[PDB]
């Protein structure tokens, strides 16, 4: 099966080629880069020198859609609407990295980006691609809205607590921390070595479109959520680490037996209640996500660790590829 | 004046030293490294090569005491007590590192000793620093907390209760440790938590809240920055006020202390504009009846060492920013 990279130069498109090289069904036709077309993109990543040669291409869709089955989208806000509505009418199978259509409702979309949304009646039938929860939608759709890398790490270990009511859906606080590959490859000042280089923020305070989707993600459990979404940059390059504070009416055991029930099948989800503290370092260069429990009283502190750029990104969305076209989400990945 | 370091080549005495050696009124007597005596301080840190040679003396307190007004003390616990114990009986001012007084209530040696320890955060107890002979220097991490919090609390502008305190520290707050956990490749690109539900600062940031009148039950939990230094603690709490208000609280609190830098225009602070300096730079924000703050410092800096000189100045009827600002 013939899949192209839409954006394949980009530090997501690295983690997502390394993917695409070793994996059984997928053969990688097109490597989308206007920046860097005509070469090869071992040119970019001498890493990769032998292993993924391919020479890219530009942004000419229409080649694309020709000899590609299905495309992964690596693009930013709004070229990622065009991109996705073109592969999409083409009859080809859609994976989008963008937040674009992982808010399904119009009107939270636009209180969130304070503008409307170009493709409306698209967005009714993108499926929001969290292969652990929702699997069944994700094996049904054509057009999925990859999650985000900070909604993955705090959506994954409250999911199953508020559904079965073991947590307050009220003051929830997710204090999250990234590497500095979330911005993207960017040439920007404010992403050069020495203006990141020993230094910790926070950032988007109050304002990080990634809280909304958040919430109304889990308004599926039933419940209706306030999570208050705080996210900083690390002094490092990849990693993800969100402290998650919530109110339990449950102690460790109970609270570990219900992730552990409701991940009992899913070989990427690690969860600790033994004390084990997960770090940014257990999971960086893995599609793994490590949940550790720690109860004091009636609250209830989540760890929760992915690699921002696999497990947040890239790894999750070869998850959504192999789902849509009948493989099992682990298929190339473990 | 003399003072004296005991302790000395650990990471907070050496930023304490690089203090000292331009401060104008402290005049370096002895530096006591015991696993290090009979080097010069510039053998240790060869950054200092020209600025303190000073000779690395041992374990002479007498000594030391002969030669020495005040003293600070870099030393881990139960030997900070005795070394406080020693110098405080012999006459000397004394700013003990250590948390062994910071806590006015396993049992303490010298209870007695305790009761005139006053706690040394010197933007807010500078009245008890200036009439003090021992002085507990607070922890770094309560400093990044206690000192944007108090003024709050005090003027009843956030609720005590539900505050969280997410914080962040560079590798240096383990100190000059030998230990795997420590070392480059366990550490370079890695971040963590620690101390979930048991970080020994967590009770020392309620207990001098208390003193507002207000009964807090913050939670607080640490993690290990993939940096040499620096704090950041993000602290979430409830209020009714505006930002204009809150705002307005902690500016007139902290009004003319010159190393307090607030910020209320959305600037977000951040862990490099602090390090290296002795400022603690404090941004606030307000969405609803939700506050957070942006606490930063140098954790061997306004953290520890340059905070250990303020109390030091106070005691000494100098001013608190001298050999600082
Ligand atoms: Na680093
Ligand atoms: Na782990
Ligand atoms: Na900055």
């Amino acid at each position: 099966m013939k899949v192209s990279v839409i954006g394949a130069t980009g530090y997501t498109g690295y983690e997502l080629v390394k993917i695409l090289a070793n994996h059984p069904e997928f053969e990688i036709a097109a490597l989308v880069s206007e920046t860097y077309a005509d070469k090869m993109f071992s040119d970019v990543y001498p890493r990769l020198r032998s292993i993924c040669d391919v020479v890219i291409t530009g942004r000419d869709y229409d080649a694309v859609a020709e000899i590609s089955d299905a495309v992964f989208l690596c693009l930013p806000h709004a070229a990622a609407q065009d991109a996705a509505a073109f592969f999409y009418e083409k009859g080809l199978k859609v994976v989008d990295f963008s937040a674009d259509f992982r808010l399904k409702d119009k009107k939270l979309y636009e209180a969130t980006y304070k503008v409307d949304h170009t493709y409306p009646d698209l967005l009714r039938k993108a499926v929001y691609g969290l292969p652990e929860i929702f699997e069944v939608d994700i094996k049904k759709a054509e057009l999925v809205a990859n999650p985000g890398c900070y909604p993955t790490s705090v959506i994954t270990p409250l999911y199953p607590l508020l559904k079965a009511g073991l947590i307050s859906p009220e003051g929830i606080i997710a204090d999250s921390k990234v590497g500095v590959t979330v911005a993207g490859r960017k040439a920007d000042i404010a992403y050069s070595f020495c203006e990141c280089n020993e230094d910790f923020r926070p950032y988007a305070i109050f304002s990080h479109r990634h809280n909304p989707e958040i919430n109304e993600v889990l308004k599926e459990t039933g419940k209706e959520t306030n999570v208050l979404f705080t996210p900083h940059i690390i002094p490092a390059s990849k990693g993800i680490e969100s402290t998650i504070y919530t109110k339990t009416t449950a102690g460790l055991a109970e609270i570990s037996a219900c992730l552990k029930d409701f991940y009992r099948e899913r070989r990427c989800v690690r969860i600790y209640d033994n004390g084990h503290i997960p770090s940014t370092a257990d999971v960086t260069d893995t599609n793994f996500i490590d949940i550790g429990l720690f109860v004091k009283g009636e609250r209830l502190i989540i760890v929760s660790c992915i690699d921002n750029l696999i497990k947040g990104s890239s790894g999750m969305a070869v998850q959504n590829m192999n789902l849509m076209c009948g493989f099992d989400d682990t298929l190339g990945i473990l």
